[PDB]
RNA sequence: CUAGAACCCGCCAAGCCUCUCAACGAUGCUCAAAUGUGCGGGUCGUUUU
RNA sequence: CUAGAACCCGCCAAGCCUCUCAACGAUGCUCAAAUGUGCGGGUCGUUUU
């Protein structure tokens, strides 16, 4: 394997070479700024689709600004905190509705802490290290207090779900072993089973793609989404590309829907597609029409 | 200890509960499906303000409304989304700064992955161990082309500097030995090296506070922020609580005043306090008149 | 956890009439009700602005 | 990592004139420049809406 060949490159130099490559630069003292605060490595993801098609010479494409750099990267830096804020809403929600669809159908308020009710021991007892892991480092101010008061090993369910992570919980549910209690809890949500789990792990990588600030809106996705053939709702008829950004934001709709039927994300979504207005949308993944369909009435 | 005696309570029997302890409840509905989805022992933590005096009788306080606890728990959803975005610039600003001053003062691009450039290898060789565990598992779009290409074992700085987290960089910063290098990654934040350390760790937790959807609002907080004696801007004149909410943003100023100078976070929080004006601002931690500070001009 | 706790297609042990059938339990269903974390096989290489 | 990678106060090994002093290096500084991850001591119990 080759040695590497490339020294740093001070942030006076970078404009120059970016000046050699075509970019047309404007206010110099703002690019430099950006490029010590921002950094080069950074936003080199954001000025390839500038680069011209063969792209390993890396030349940009003729009559490109880095404004337009500078446009990509705040609109996926608005286009996160609009998913993160509608995603916040359903990590409560499943989180609830665990809790209290398990207490009803089980008549216990600790039903989580017996291995007796979950399938495979081996997950169960993994699943135990984390708990114990957090309840032995957390010290907010109901914990203690119950354990200073109260016999029991670990705390009934709504008090445990308050400090516990999302991709904890959505372990704890797909190993529940009496599936009338699974069902219910689909059911709540308008789904069978097995479409709920699979949209249930595409909320938490959503999740994790806003919380960590990773590119999101041209995006390749791997972790391909069911279909489901039972629904108790409104639902796409175009045929659209799995694997881009807008499939997330229909599970999101999809879910919001039964939480709050009032609520107004698609507002949300013409407000940012219409205030930055440059952005192609067929990277994003929409297809043409997509105002039509009954899931965005 | 006593054993526990209170059983799981129903969706419907919390709401008689609730109204024979005095809260009045109207659009009944509503409320029932606002507990089977957020929960009762969620919305208890933003009940509790209108509890009466003698607390432990568990009395509300007389002529309140559940919607007042719905309006605690929306002013507080906004309040940590406000501060996350915020937050964001700074954790970009702080990994590049890191970067390009070790690279310039350093003169190598390789300059995290040598021992002897850190002051204890009982820290650096655990950190390590973060490092092989993130690349371990890293399957990004230039992690991957890097090791099939090039022969070193380590990407150079500005390429590592994506994939860690923020908990990893601000331990890495505290542990560079040549003082001289973190007096210019302090003095291009304006301040000196020990404040700038103790605002990096605030900084990080009040980042997590804001992920996981805690309680912030009328929150104790206790580690304490230190106070700098030497200065490169504008600060606070009036004495203020330190473990309050507020200081948290002040801080989050300080730095981002010196990263965007044309910035606009109090057009942000006056918007928020004006929105949701039914809210005492005291338990909040600003003093009385916060407007009339150089920092907040 | 964005080559995965991913998606798809067949086969199996049990069971039942929500669908559909000349059958009245299979020519049906397993994403109705119920229920197992059964098995083999196959595609997917992470930015056209 | 919100009883901590927290805050405060003294003492030590080295060093230097940015401050300040009758001293021209201590009556100064260690959050100027430089530099050590040195030491002992002390407070802080996690929602008045």
């Amino acid at each position: 394997r080759i040695p590497f060949p490339k020294p740093y490159t001070s942030a006076h130099d970078l404009v120059s070479l970016l000046q050699s490559r075509g970019l047309t630069i404007a206010d110099t003292a703002k690019t430099e700024r950006y490029l010590e605060f921002i950094g080069y490595y950074r936003l080199s993801a954001y000025m390839y689709p500038l680069l011209q098609m063969p792209k390993e010479q890396h030349r940009y494409k003729p009559n490109t600004t880095f404004d337009q750099v500078m446009m990509l990267y705040r609109f996926d830096k608005k286009l996160r905190l609009l998913i993160f804020n509608e995603i916040e809403k359903i990590e409560v929600a499943v989180r609830s509705a665990i809790v209290n669809i398990g207490s009803d159908m089980i008549g216990s308020p600790f039903w989580m802490t017996d291995g007796s009710n979950f399938i495979d021991p081996r997950k169960f007892r993994h699943t135990m290290d984390l708990i114990d892991a957090e309840l032995g480092r957390s010290r907010e101010d109901f914990i203690v207090h119950f354990k200073q008061t109260y016999s029991d090993a670990y705390p009934p369910a709504w008090i445990l779900a308050e400090v516990l992570p999302f991709g904890v919980i959505t372990n704890i549910f797909s190993n529940i072993k009496t599936a009338r209690i699974k069902k219910s809890i689909a059911r709540k949500f308008g789904l069978q089973v097995a479409p709920f789990e699979s949209w249930l792990t595409i909320v938490a990588l959503t999740r994790n793609s806003c919380c960590h600030h990773a590119r999101v809106w041209n995006k390749q996705n791997t972790i391909r989404p069911m279909i489901p053939n039972r629904m108790t709702g409104r639902w796409i008829i175009l045929p659209t590309d799995a694997l881009r950004i807008y499939f997330n934001l229909c599970i999101i709709k999809y879910f919001l829907d039964i939480i709050s039927p009032q609520n107004d994300m698609k507002a949300k979504i013409d407000a940012l597609l219409s205030s930055y207005s440059s952005i192609d949308i067929n990277a994003m993944g929409f297809p043409r029409g997509w105002e039509s369909e009954p899931l965005w009435q």
